[PDB]
């Protein structure tokens, strides 16, 4: 079961991805990086601006199934 999660993909583009309260922060990173199309490592994503350490649990900063997170990639310039 989970519901989903509110991953925003950089700025102006939001995925959904569907995890439980037991997805680590990294492997967020992984599922998020997926749709990205790039590696969890540039991706990064912090719920609500606090940064999460990847190896707490969904349910642990307090994301839960349903969380506004930010996900960040070092982009280069465009």
């Amino acid at each position: 079961m989970g519901m989903i999660v509110f991953v925003r993909f950089n700025s102006s583009y939001g995925f959904p991805v569907e995890v439980d309260s037991d997805t680590s922060i990294l492997q967020l990173k992984e599922v998020v990086a997926k749709r990205q199309g790039v590696p969890a490592d540039q991706l990064r994503v912090i719920f609500a601006g606090k940064e999460l350490p990847n190896h707490l649990t969904v349910q642990n900063c307090d994301l839960e199934q349903q969380s506004i997170v930010h996900i960040v990639q070092r982009p280069r310039r465009r």
